[PDB]
C-alpha cells in the first residue's frame, strides 16, 4: 500500500497546501478549467521531516505513479546524468498523471570543479529541458526536496520551473506528540507511558527519529519479555536515538 496523508503528522500546513497537488493529479482537466497550474514544487526542510513521505503521500492520495530520483546520484562526479534525467521523465510522461520526486535537488547544478563543469551543465540543462517541455495539461508534477534552498541553481527557481515551495520543518512539541501517538498506534502502550513527557524531551528531533523511538522502545520491551511497552522503554529508546 502506498503512503497517505494520514501517515504524515506534525506538519498539517504542508499537507493542506499539498492537497491542491492531489486535486490536480486526480483530474488535471477539471483543475485547469477554473483558471495557474503547478509544475515544480520545492519541499524545504531538514532531513527526516517527511519530505519523501509527503511526496509519496501525494502520489498515493491521487492514485498516480511515483518516480524517484536522487541528486546524490551525481556526488562522485560517474555516468551520463542527462541520459538518467531524460529516461526518468520519459517514463513519467508515459504514465501521466504522475509524480517525479527529485531528492537533494541542490546537488544538480552545483558549482563543483571546472572538470565537473561539463558534467554538471549537461545534467542541469537536461532537467531544465524536460520541465520547459511540458505542454498544456501534461499531468507530471515535479517535487524537489532540499535542505539548502540557498544552494539551488538560479535556473531551477525561475518562473515556470520550481517557482513554488512548501516548508517541512522540524515538529514542535505539539507535532512531536502527534507523531509519537501515530506510530504508537501500532504498539501495546503501557500504563505508565506519558507521550507528552517524551515529546518535551525530544526538541529538535525529526519525525523519522521519533518513529525510531517508538519502534526501538517496542523492540526493547519485547527483548525484556515485558507485557507492554513502558515509559522506561521509551526513555531508553529516546536516549539511544538522541545519542545516535
Ligand atoms: N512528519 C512525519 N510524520 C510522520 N512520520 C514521519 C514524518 N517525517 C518522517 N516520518 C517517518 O520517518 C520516515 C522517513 O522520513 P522521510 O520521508 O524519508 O523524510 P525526509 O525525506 O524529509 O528526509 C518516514 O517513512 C516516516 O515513517
Amino acid at each position: 500500500s502506498n503512503a497517505r496523508f494520514s501517515d504524515v503528522h506534525g506538519c498539517d500546513e504542508a499537507k493542506e497546501e499539498l492537497q491542491e497537488l492531489v486535486e490536480f493529479l486526480r483530474n488535471p482537466e477539471k483543475f485547469s478549467n477554473l483558471g495557474k497550474l503547478p509544475k515544480g514544487v520545492l519541499l524545504v526542510g531538514p532531513p527526516g521531516t517527511g519530505k519523501t513521505l509527503l511526496a509519496r503521500a501525494v502520489a498515493g492520495e491521487a492514485g498516480v505513479p511515483f518516480f524517484y530520483m536522487s541528486g546524490s546520484e551525481f556526488d562522485e562526479i560517474v555516468g551520463v546524468g542527462a541520459k538518467r534525467v531524460r529516461e526518468l521523465f520519459n517514463a513519467a510522461k508515459a504514465k501521466a498523471p504522475s509524480i517525479v520526486f527529485i531528492d537533494e535537488l541542490d546537488a544538480i547544478g552545483g558549482r563543483r570543479n571546472s572538470r565537473d563543469a561539463t558534467y554538471v551543465r549537461q545534467t542541469l540543462n537536461q532537467l531544465l529541458t524536460e520541465m520547459d517541455g511540458f505542454a498544456q495539461n501534461s499531468g507530471v508534477i515535479i517535487l524537489g526536496a532540499t535542505n539548502f534552498p540557498e544552494s539551488l541553481d538560479k535556473a531551477l527557481t525561475r518562473p515556470g520551473r520550481f517557482d513554488r515551495h512548501v516548508h517541512v520543518s522540524l515538529p514542535d512539541v505539539r507535532g512531536r506528540i502527534a507523531i509519537l501517538k501515530h506510530h504508537a498506534k501500532k504498539i501495546k502502550i503501557g500504563s505508565d507511558v506519558n507521550i507528552a513527557a517524551i515529546a518535551a524531551r525530544t526538541s529538535g528531533l525529526s519525525g523519522a527519529e521519533l518513529e525510531n523511538i517508538v519502534n526501538q522502545a517496542a523492540v526493547h520491551a519485547s527483548k525484556e519479555k515485558a507485557k507492554a511497552v513502558m515509559q522506561a522503554h521509551f526513555e531508553w529508546a529516546k536516549d539511544k536515538v538522541i545519542m545516535g
